[PDB]
């Protein structure tokens, strides 16, 4: 056997794969037991800590994943697939994957922890676009990414329950979070260096980390990607989670007690609980997910908006970021007019009937403000802008604003941010051209795709990729973003209140841009509440 | 007669005139000035609407301007040109509904196209007799027949109780409506046109032009408009009924007058002008500025619904209308009334400063709508600049009352048949006394557009002249054809109408036309489309 791939922790003992990426070997250990099996009576519950093992447990292969929705809007097309899941379906799916160097580090290294994004519904650690070799082998960073529940096995909470508490999947993160506090040393991480990054849901959950104390010794530093805590479709009420759980459960036939309820709930095969997670929702919705995060006053103290209103992030470093065309994404799934294969132009009458979907809780007057503020009165009914403006409100109204409010919440607060928005369409990518650069995209150069030689891309992306991997671990090192020995390009300055800066991530080297749509989000962070109050 | 000038000797309906030949850079012009269009409307005739001026005898002395029509007397910047320029520069009295002629020398022999002006100060003031209305150039350089009328302001002209007799409201729109007769009847003799007649005003006088297209029994008096700087839509060019009466009933009571309406107008009556004037202010609703208090009521009479209503719903495929702009609309008003503001500072305020003044300047929002303009107006990016946010306070105060009306008015006129020609005049005049800061305030295309830099001793640059004249050609092209563009200097940029397609309109100044997009588009989506549902 290879010692390179032998491992002990305080379980049991690993056995790594020795893996190939372009530029040299790195160690893999894939399918690490976190916890036990959540099944059977067990589902809905808190994770519990995995029991040791005997003899030599291999770890050289994808653990499933946890059990969910599948897509299936455009059967066999890459741009949807590579969300999908890529190893069989279950509950017992709770795992993680470390990468690191081979050899493995001499002296600790910092730990990137990554979590996936899916609304929350959705998500595992195995795909392709969150391949860790590449961050591993080129900057040497041991990278860890672990699988938590999500749908209504993660966050269908009866709140005040025993029995389903809610937040288990933010627990299941929480618990890979000790595994590595424990653990990562033995594969020369260092456990007093852990960055965590995520996207879409993803960067949530790190803000959802960031706000909860029990979490606030895990980790040393975030990245939030496309995503944030505070925000219309990050977490529910109690009243509202307990509302939808009740409707799942009289959906399959469970009118009693919590304990009698979820107990029903409890002897049902997966695929029911899926086949209505998405009957629940209070309204025809888009960027709208059924079974999310709740405020309980357990995992957060109160809501995401009140708490960072008056944290104090005196001692935390954040780097948060959107992309250029946030909303595109979501359009094509069922917003009338809309689909991946035309241009999508549109008239005036489906761009105010797909307002009061991308903004389901607006009132009539509050949807005609977002009309009014959004339509380009020097042409009105032009199709390309209707359409365009449609993006711009979804995205607007669920990343990029709230990413704002964040920004200046955090900096104001005593917190040092680097913010970006990042600007580059693949050259593979394969949605159409209208949609820009969609929710989720900057994730393949952040991993380092494009590194692999087989995908295609472009050498300046290549060289692009490599230019990101550094910002993302010099982050991780340091707090700080700019290479301590460079160099080109400008430098890229922490996001204040007074000038509040951030920087385009692009082909052309850094530049310099001020205010986060600072016109547009005060409309959304400062006005819109009122017209609601 | 036998001895005078048989060229400055003309007849009227109501008698004959000697009128007075003055002199102008390029030549002489004829001039008639008092000519009495109405019977004085003193004593038991105060409030009521014009009688016609009963005939005379003997030739009647038309050389020098009449009494100034009753007024509130501006006394904020004493000895200061930049105000003293529109205080009354003749004796103050009840009787003086007097129009003026100026004319070529000699009368034109074929009938020339005629221009009425009327003058704006909000109802509350103004007269035919200013420097800036000087008929003289336009006349000798043009050639056109010009024509400006005293009308009655203030309480005189606007106070009513409606329905009521003695005090029906308008009569000051009345008076003016009274001129146009006039002038169908009698223009003729002076070799003017009366098959073509323009009307051109700025600000209340702008938004008097709007109200008589908007009034059935004056739109055979005229054949095109031009509307400066203001319009009969808006904020403050009308008030409901029930909001006059409110006021000329508190207006009453301020001055001792407490056969119901009949016995407190009648008392009212006895009351000296001065007395009237000295309370005019106080019936205001709330602080504010842009706001007057005595102006047209929405009568169903003069106004049969409001003129919001009339313009959303009409028909004008007949009408030729010009409308504009200055650069800086809000300007003068601040210094009269925002703390913080003043011509003898650069008035840099503060964010407090800044939302205290937009109640003051939307006096009728409330305050979630005020919260709306401040978080529409603020730049996030430096919300507390003081340079900034002055020049937003101007651009509340500016856009809220004519920028948007305006841009309303082009809307909804194009898109309903009329030709529109808009502009923005955005040249401060060298000679200008105001602080810069204030920009091209309200009221300061005037000087060009009557062509005044061509007087020599009034000290304004070369420039200035060659473009006072352009702009007398626009102004005067218009009038003649209902086009101000040039046929034989065809080569020279083109004055494209509005459109609701294309919203172009042209800029004024120094530099040849620039045609642009979009009357302040987006902004006015806001005062013209959402503020109003916030209310709704
Ligand atoms: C990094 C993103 N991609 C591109 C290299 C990874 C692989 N595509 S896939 O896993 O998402 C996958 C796997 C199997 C089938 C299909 C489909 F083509 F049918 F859609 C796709
Ligand atoms: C990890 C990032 N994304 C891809 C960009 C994963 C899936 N997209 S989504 O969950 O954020 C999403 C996107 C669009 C529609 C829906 C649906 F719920 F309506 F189906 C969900
Ligand atoms: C119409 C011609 N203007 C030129 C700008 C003369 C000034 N009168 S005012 O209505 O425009 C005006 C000007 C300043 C203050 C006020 C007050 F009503 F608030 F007092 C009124
Ligand atoms: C114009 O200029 C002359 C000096 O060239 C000056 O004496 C005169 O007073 C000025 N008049 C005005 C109107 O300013």
């Amino acid at each position: 056997e290879d010692p390179q791939l032998l491992v002990r922790v305080r379980g049991g003992q690993l056995r790594g794969i020795r893996l190939k990426a372009p530029g040299g070997p790195v160690s893999a250990f894939l399918g690490i037991p976190f916890a036990e099996p959540p099944v059977g009576s067990r589902r809905f519950m808190p994770p519990e800590p995995k029991r040791p093992w005997s003899g030599v447990l291999d770890a050289t292969t994808f653990q499933n994943v946890c059990y969910q929705y599948v897509d299936t809007l455009y059967p066999g097309f890459e741009g949807t697939e590579m969300w999908n899941p890529n190893r069989e379906l279950s509950e017992d799916c709770l795992y993680l994957n470390v990468w690191t160097p081979y050899p493995r580090p001499a002296s600790p290294t910092p730990v990137l922890i990554w979590i996936y994004g899916g609304g929350f519904y959705s998500g595992a650690a195995s795909l392709d676009v969150y391949d860790g070799r590449f961050l591993a082998q080129v900057e040497g960073a041991v990278l860890v990414s672990m699988n938590y529940r999500v749908g209504t096995f993660g966050f269908l909470a009866l709140p005040g329950s025993r029995e389903a508490p809610g937040n288990v999947g933010l627990l299941d993160q929480r618990l890979a979070l000790q595994w590595v506090q424990e653990n990562i040393a033995a594969f020369g991480g260092d456990p007093m260096s852990v960055t965590l990054f995520g996207e879409s849901a993803g960067a949530a959950s790190v803000g959802m980390h960031i706000l909860s104390l029990p979490s606030r010794s895990l980790f040393h530093r975030a990245v939030l990607q496309s995503g944030t805590p505070n925000g219309p479709w990050a977490t529910v009420s109690a009243g509202e989670a307990r509302r939808r759980a009740t409707l799942l459960a009289r959906l399959v036939g469970c009118a009693a007690n919590d304990t009698e309820l979820i107990a029903c709930l409890r002897t049902r095969p997966a695929q029911d609980l899926v086949d209505h997670e998405w009957h629940v929702l209070p309204q025809e919705s888009i960027f709208r997910f059924s079974f999310v995060p709740v405020v309980d006053g357990d995992f957060l103290s109160d809501t995401p908006e009140a708490l960072i209103n008056t944290g104090d992030f005196q001692d935390l470093q954040v780097l948060v970021g959107v992309v250029k065309d946030e909303g595109s994404y979501f359009l094509v799934y069922g917003v009338p007019g809309f689909s991946k294969d035309n241009e999508s132009l549109i008239s005036r009458a489906q761009f105010l009937a797909g307002v009061r979907i991308g903004v389901p809780q607006a009132s009539d007057l509050a949807a005609e403000a977002v009309v009014l503020h959004y339509t380009d009165w020097l042409h009105p009914e032009d199709p390309t802008h209707l359409r365009d403006a449609m993006s711009a409100v979804v995205g607007d109204h669920n990343v990029v604003c709230p990413v704002a409010q964040l920004a200046g919440r955090l900096a104001a607060q005593g917190a040092r941010v680097y913010a970006y928005i990042f600007e580059h369409r693949a050259s593979t990518l394969t949605w159409p051209l209208w949609m820009g650069v969609p929710h989720g995209y900057e994730i393949e150069f952040i991993f380092g795709l494009p590194l692999d030689p087989s995908l295609n891309y472009t050498t300046e992306e290549r060289i692009f990729a490599q230019r990101l991997m550094k910002y993302w671990t010099n982050f991780a090192r340091t707090g700080d973003p700019n290479d301590p020995r460079d160099s080109k390009s400008p430098q890229w300055p922490p996001y204040t209140t007074a000038a509040q800066q951030y920087v385009s991530l692009n082909l052309k080297p850094l530049e310099v841009r001020r205010g986060l749509r600072a016109q547009t989000c005060a409309f959304w962070n400062r006005f819109l509440p009122k017209l609601l109050s």
